[PDB]
């Protein structure tokens, strides 16, 4: 039909940065469905984007955020996703100002690596797994998201030459240049869990380009306090923190690992994704006055 | 519905025809049952450009402009969705009959294309590629510009675009020359058309397009093939349209009162005409 974007959708306030552009909470008219739609200027680079819009298609998985469709207005792109009403791990843990405590971190990177797992049976590199990356269903259930930089493998023993990612959550292989399997995602995922419990990555005071440089020649990352955390948690970082990936854990590995096996079920996140949208209106009801 | 695969949402049948940057396929629309053409076009291509295209497409609400429904993406590709019109483009029917129209069909769908581009002037766009390829006919026998591959935007109603681009033959001199050109420039394309319509092809249209492309700027503006046939009115207004100099061509709006465009009977007379075409379409399938 000739029914313009504004006609099909009801946009409302900005949710957040995504990969290529800010990403808008927004409803949809004939459904009343709500959704989260990406604008994209037209002078970023489309043929990556298209890319990046193949692999969501390709994919079909809870762990993974579904792409519906895109629209143009204006001269830009609106992409046009699934919406989780808790937001990133990242978000939740900046409302709170609260890093999450390990019952907590155990059972949503436990639903991450369900989700990595999808992916790399897949085949495919997301490569910018952090934990802004990681969003929350009100129901608490985790997904990936943002696959901007995200890479596709031809077969079982393919490899991707491309450096691409957040630095600080990089693996190492893929700033040695020497090629690399989607086990790089995993390298990811550990420095993520010390994100999480933390409340940031290692090196994150450092500069990003003098960081890159480091990563593969410096020993793994630990915990800034090993007191506080427990065995199967830093064990199960330890596993994730390998530098040379055919010692390093794959997903699917992961998911038997003491640490996530004893991993409590959603439910238990769910106060504390109750106190960061109450936190978030507060600041909304806030921001009305 | 809002989270439907592309297969889904649209059944896609014949493909109906070429169009730039790619193909394009008759599709329905499920949920209406709508029909709408869908041009395919590839992912390598420049879709910078392409956005382009369609943000013209969007901008304009027009009978005589056809409308754009929308865009998604299936593989790698990206699909556009088109209004249908189901007469086809005027060189398929054209094509089709193998008879070149008459003066009495030739003035009525310019008096459509030249509302067409008088509303695309005022909206200060130039579609620089005029051709009968791009005029469109639906059913009814109402015309519509198509092609908005190369579609140009002025800043400035004053301002002008030096960009080379377009079909050769149809090509106004000004815009080969790399001086200045402006909304004028479809005109002279429209007189080229016009032509084309009569003759069934344009001038020089067995020469070269290289070769032909240099000649135009240097050479004098083109005449019937043989003038004889042609009435007085038709004459003039072809003559009016192809002057090499923009600034003594004629405007849209002026050509709409020319006494070809305005004693230009009903798109009822075209009935005939079309009627003839989709009926032979229908054999060959
Ligand atoms: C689809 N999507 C994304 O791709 C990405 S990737 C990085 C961020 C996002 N964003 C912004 C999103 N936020 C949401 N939902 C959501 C819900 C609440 C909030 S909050 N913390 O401002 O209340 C943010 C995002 N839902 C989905 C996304
Ligand atoms: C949207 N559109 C176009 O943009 C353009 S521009 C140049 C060509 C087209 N095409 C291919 C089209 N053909 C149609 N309909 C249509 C219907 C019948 C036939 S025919 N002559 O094969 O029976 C051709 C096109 N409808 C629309 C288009
Ligand atoms: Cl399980």
């Amino acid at each position: 039909l000739t029914k313009q974007p504004e006609e099909v959708f009801d946009v409302l306030e900005k949710l957040g940065e995504g990969s290529y552009g800010s990403v808008f909470k927004a409803i949809h008219k004939e459904s009343g469905q709500v959704v989260a739609i990406k604008q994209v200027p037209v002078e970023s680079d489309l043929q990556e984007i298209i890319k990046e819009i193949s692999i969501m298609q390709q994919c079909d998985s809870p762990y993974v955020v579904k792409y519906y469709g895109s629209y143009f207005k204006n001269t830009d792109l609106w992409i046009v996703m699934e919406y989780c009403g808790a937001g990133s791990v990242s978000d939740i843990i900046r409302l709170r100002n609260k890093t999450l405590i390990e019952d907590e971190i155990a059972t949503i990177l436990k639903s991450t690596l369900k989700g990595l797992e999808y992916l790399h049976f897949m085949r495919k590199i997301h490569r910018d797994i952090k934990a802004g990356n990681i969003l929350l269903n009100t129901e608490g259930h985790a997904k990936l998201a943002d696959f901007g930089v995200a890479g596709q493998l031809t077969d079982t023993m393919a490899k991707r030459n491309t450096v691409i990612g957040t630095p600080f959550w990089m693996a190492p292989e893929v700033i040695q240049e020497i090629g690399y399997n989607c086990v790089a995602d995993i390298w990811s995922l550990g420095i993520t869990s010390i994100e999480m419990a933390e409340g940031k990555p290692p090196y994150a005071d450092i500069h990003p380009m003098r960081a890159i440089f480091m990563i593969p020649t410096n020993p793994p990352p630990t915990f800034r306090k090993p007191e506080l955390w427990s065995d199967d948690f830093t064990d199960f970082v330890k596993k994730c923190l390998v530098k040379n990936p055919e010692q390093r854990a794959t997903a699917t590995q992961l998911l038997q690992h003491p640490f996530i096996k004893n991993a409590k079920p959603v439910s238990i996140l769910r106060d504390l994704i109750t106190e960061a949208m109450e936190i978030k209106a507060k600041r909304h009801e806030e921001q009305q006055r």
